[PDB]
């Protein structure tokens, strides 16, 4: 039998002790992980395949079964006596306990099968529908005199965003899970976990900018078109660029990016400092929220009140929906990192790797959604996709 | 103009709504489509052109362009208001009316008697063995955990392919012979146009998958098991169906799911789009058919130089197999007997290397059964064979080639193809040993 399928094995019959409702059922179990024990100490392990049998780094992982193993037989001697709970005891509390001082009986138990899978299925087609995507969304907005809408700058500085995380971290972390551990060095580490800080906190700071500026436009035209704003906006692109930079700056000296090996990605660690890390949640992300919430209420208000058109709705609802979906996909992780930032000590434990990586992975998904958004509601949008494909077929 | 000539004017400018991008493109395409209907309107039937003008046969079909042109101008009334999407919409419920009402009178419906009873009869038929048949070898595959682990995780992929068809699309079409015409919505003809897409495309990425799988298994068997396989497989299933909703896309905006009167099935229209097309035919057969030939050629090329066939020996009977070495005594997984050092012996009695004769007869089931792999391969190369040459055919020159096209070979074509959805569950269990058990347990199992 295979080692990662005897490493099944041995985990199948571990949660059936805990639904187990007689002894029987117990020893039953407990007999099908001695055998799969036995098995899987005959194999040899991927990372020290290359190591010498009897290496102190390939005994280390021979020795760690037998520890188990002697484990199963004190278990299966409470289970022959009838003693039920006393036997599902000694399972959960010393084969996993002990596993932790064997070290290679602890890796196995610690991430769940479906991550790597998952996440590097995620990845993958978040990587490529961004590229593309990101791109059609450039080349619209560049075509004639279109650049001539101060506006369009915006769509550039969000395309940019989601486009230069998938060209550096996200290839990366791919390499990550193939390899198992990163595979990069400590430069490139701290390194992919920045230019992720500053698309993910960089993003919000566009998607704000844009809520006041159609708040105003919208709500307060009369003073809105009194003030210029041709060279405002390239103006405040740029200094929203440079206030997420600033903004990440601590980071170096709080030494919060490093690898995270339950999403085999180097990203920004809320342990690390919960006082940036609370700072972060709170200014980063729920003070941006509320205001944007606040800006589209009373754009909603007014066009409640108003009643129309699909053209009518056009100057805004693109935005609105980036925004919502937005909020969404960073809300989970948010929650995590704010429940970590009050008492790490209690509430820290308490949060569960599957739904750890289930935050991740949607923050990932939203590197590619924007272009979605504009072809499903934008029809000028869907044009312009349509008529630059068409030009590399014809 | 001519009564057959509008026919197609008014189904032109329906076509081109579905493709439009603004209200204007749209508000042109209804102009031309309600001038169309006055003129076709002023023109006499085929079939009543004996009847009198104020007959009741007659005044049924001038009758039947008074609510079309009512509800053009209802479409049209939208599109002024610049609502794209809400005209789009009631386009179709006039691309209704126009196939329920005008599809009466006027229409060239010259079809073989046979081709009712024929593909009614292969439609039955394979969807009464896809649905049993497939459900044996999904069933087989997850109850025996040892064969499942054989790098068969990729036929319950297959399987699921040739079934959801025999659910959905395979049933309305059989509604579609015995009512003379697509029975269910305009909705029902694309989807399940493209359910029908999903099968035949995402067999094949199934079927090449597999080819390279035992491709790798046989000729890099020390590469192989080098690198990991539990978390590759499923990621890997899951790549090549995202991978054929993508190359099935380009259908909605090209306008290519359509029902097809020949074959009473709303399918894929060659003629749509014969750049897209072309790619279908280059890029999903003749590509994929040509990577697996070549991996099934370097696998046959080793069985015939024997270079990965199980060795019995001569004095204790001990059997050696590649796919398992010798890894106690140094000869790790994957190691072919001919490439063992000389100073090697049989581990149960010691005899050398020396006194140890080759299995003559290799079984189908060896090699991770890449020989029922391979026939499967085989017949469905010659199953979608024919009607990807008449696709090739239309896409070089429909002007003139599409015309030679028979009727009765484009459905013996397509009844090929649809007879393929239930054929694999069968040559499983004539050439596969171990599936052949597996089906005997499970009927064995529901029969007690
Ligand atoms: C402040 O310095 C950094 C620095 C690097 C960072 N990378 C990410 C991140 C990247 C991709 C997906 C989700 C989050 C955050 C945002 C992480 N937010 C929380 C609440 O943990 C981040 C922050
Ligand atoms: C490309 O988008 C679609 C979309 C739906 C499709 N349905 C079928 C098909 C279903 C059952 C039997 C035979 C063909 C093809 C395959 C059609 N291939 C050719 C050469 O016409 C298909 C393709
Ligand atoms: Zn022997």
């Amino acid at each position: 039998a295979d080692l990662e399928d005897n490493w099944e094995t041995l985990n199948d019959n571990l949660k059936v002790i805990e639904k187990a409702d007689n002894a029987a059922q117990v020893k039953d179990a407990l007999t099908k992980m001695r055998a799969a024990a036995l098995d899987a100490q005959k194999a040899t392990p991927p990372k020290l395949e290359d190591k010498s049998p009897d290496s102190p780094e390939m005994k280390d992982f021979r020795h760690g079964f037998d520890i188990l193993v002697g484990q199963i037989d004190d278990a299966l001697k409470l289970a022959n006596e009838g003693k039920v709970k006393e036997a599902q005891a000694a399972a959960e509390q010393l084969k996993t306990t002990r596993n932790a001082y064997i070290q290679k009986y602890l890796g196995d138990g610690a991430r769940p099968s479906w991550v790597a899978p998952a996440l590097s299925a995620v990845l993958i087609v978040t990587t490529a529908v961004d590229v593309v995507g990101n791109l059609l969304v450039i080349l619209s907005v560049l075509r004639n005199r279109k650049l001539r809408n101060a506006g369009n700058l915006f769509l550039v500085s969000l395309a940019l965003a989601n486009l230069v995380v998938a060209f550096y971290p996200y290839p990366l972390i791919l390499v990550a899970i193939f390899y198992d551990g990163w595979a990069f060095g400590e430069e490139h580490c701290k390194a992919s976990a920045f230019v992720m800080g500053l698309s993910v906190i960089g993003s919000v700071w566009n998607i704000t900018a844009i809520a006041i500026d159609r708040y105003l436009y919208i709500c307060h035209s009369m003073a809105y078109h009194r003030i210029y704003r041709r060279w405002h906006t390239p103006l405040h692109i740029c200094l929203i660029w440079l206030l997420t930079v600033v903004a990440l700056l601590p980071n170096f000296f709080v030494g919060s990016l490093e690898y995270d090996p339950r999403i085999y990605s180097c990203t920004f660690i809320q342990t690390a400092s919960t006082q940036y890390t609370a700072a972060v949640v709170v200014i980063h992300f729920l003070l941006p929220i509320a205001v944007v919430s606040f800006c589209y209420l009373r754009i909603w208000v007014l066009v409640l009140q108003a009643r129309l058109k699909p053209s009518d709705l056009r100057s805004f609802l693109t935005m609105f929906v980036v925004f919502v979906i937005f909020a969404i996909c960073f809300a989970p992780l948010n929650c995590i990192g704010l429940a970590v930032a009050i008492n790490p000590q209690e509430m820290a434990p308490q949060i569960p790797e599957g739904l750890f990586v289930t935050s991740y992975l949607l923050a990932y998904f939203n590197s590619c959604l924007n272009p979605i958004v504009y072809g499903l509601l934008d029809q000028n949008f869907r044009r312009e996709y349509k008529r630059i494909l068409l030009a590399l077929w014809n």
